[PDB]
């Protein structure tokens, strides 16, 4: 992708921040995420807002009313469509010369082969059901699809606790512990001799609040930021070691 | 005192759920203002209409430019040129349209802190990042024990898992609240007590401060925005802690 005026004016911050090289990385990178609610409603928001040229968005599911609480994009004017489309307006607002593709279907593990063989720079998994979570962490491990995939990020207030490990590592979260299962049974994902599953997870120490569970922007959001993070530092890692 | 309505309880049951029906009326009853909207304050407002809080008051006088997209939530195509308080006022009657959002549209000086600070806020969350106004801001709530949570400097990190909340005393790597450190005391007359403390708590990172990389100081979303929600969760949190102690 070749940078307009425009976007150096609107992306001036990002490059006074990870620096010239990094913002024509984003620039030319595509990143897909993988459900557009608590968490990954922001992630998107995230990615377009630090020049992500490209991005795919994954949901087949409305805006709803209960969303507010946690959605960027649960708006009153919102309610009743499509919360990927309702994402990817917001973002060509963000960022008019961003590509932005939506997949209007729910990730499963007949599909997913054929939406992750795209080509993605990397993959941001917010999905909150351990079956297709699993069949998507699965495929992009394989695959060796730069992943990053989020624990359970309901019950949970504080979001000073959020931090990224190997899913192996992860405690007080009992999505991950699920999926660890779901890997192992159903996908012979095992941890390797240095106990760990090769799959980075977005998770929080703290304790869960049971009233299912409640949720907050305020931890969900960040969340969805902390993978975001996460993701762009491994890809400026990556070009680094490129030379 | 806000009557919740059923349509309310639609739009933040996952905070009763999570807060407890007590804390969904002291949020719906709470008045805080947020001033600055702009890198931190965006989000934080973002984060009190999100989280149920029924009266907001926003300050500032800037209007959105297109160099605000890469932080702040109301950076849009469509919004650049108009007032930024007036955009994140009317998003957030989007959000809850039972929610009451007063704009001033003003910055605070040391001559206008004590009417804009008359309203009586359940808390006040800084994102101002000038210091002048800053200080006079802090010193004037720390004098009135007006609860209030300020933000260090977010620009130049590049890692939201090292934000945390400290005495204003003690934070590090912070240029931004250096500066305020020396204002209050220049200024105001704002010392550290015998335990090293100013009475004032920040959000701050421990990352070391990344210097410019092009042609000041550049920054993320998901680090202005995480000083912006860590500040509303503890200002949240403080609120519960205060209403279970009267008792
Ligand atoms: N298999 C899937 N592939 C892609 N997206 C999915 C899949 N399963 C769920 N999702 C989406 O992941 C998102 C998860 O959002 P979140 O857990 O914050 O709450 P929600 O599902 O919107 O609300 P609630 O939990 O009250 O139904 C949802 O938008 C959902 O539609
Ligand atoms: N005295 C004040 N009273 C109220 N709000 C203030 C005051 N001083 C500053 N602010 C606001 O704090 C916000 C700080 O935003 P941030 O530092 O993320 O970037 P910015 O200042 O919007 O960027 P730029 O300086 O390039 O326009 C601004 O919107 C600013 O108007
Ligand atoms: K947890
Ligand atoms: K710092
Ligand atoms: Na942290």
């Amino acid at each position: 992708v070749v940078i307009s005026d425009a976007w150096r004016q609107r992306f001036g911050g990002t490059a006074r921040l990870y620096g010239e090289k990094a913002l024509q990385l984003f620039a030319d990178a595509h990143i897909c995420v993988v459900g557009i609610g608590g968490v990954g409603s922001w992630a998107a928001e995230a990615l377009a807002r630090t020049g992500i040229g490209a991005i795919t968005l994954i949901d087949m599911d409305d805006v709803c009313v209960t969303n507010t609480n946690r959605q960027i994009h649960a708006l009153r004017d919102n309610v009743g469509l499509a919360k990927a489309e309702v994402m990817a307006e917001r973002i060509r607002q963000i960022n008019p010369e961003c590509r932005v593709t939506v997949v209007d279907d729910f990730v499963t593990p007949d599909n997913v082969a054929q939406y992750m063989s795209v080509g993605y720079s990397y993959v941001i998994d917010a999905i909150d059901s351990v079956r297709p979570k699993a069949a998507l962490i699965a495929y992009c491990r394989r695959n060796k699809i730069p992943l990053v995939t989020t624990g359970g990020a309901g019950g949970q207030i504080d979001p000073t606790q959020i931090q990224v490990t190997d899913l192996a590592k992860t405690i007080q979260d009992p999505l991950a512990a699920k999926l660890r299962e779901r890997l192992k049974s159903d996908f012979g994902v095992v941890k390797n001799s240095k106990g760990k599953l090769g799959v980075d997870c977005v998770f929080s120490t703290e304790a869960l609040v049971y009233p299912g569970f409640g949720a907050a922007t305020m931890v969900t959001a960040t969340f969805g930021f902390v993978a975001v993070s996460h993701a762009l530092k491994k890809m400026m890692a990556k070009a680094a070691r490129q030379g």
